[PDB]
């Protein structure tokens, strides 16, 4: 949901 927002964006930068 929304915590696997955060997950994404530290995989990307």
């Amino acid at each position: 949901g929304l915590f696997d927002k955060l997950k994404s964006l530290v995989s990307d930068f």
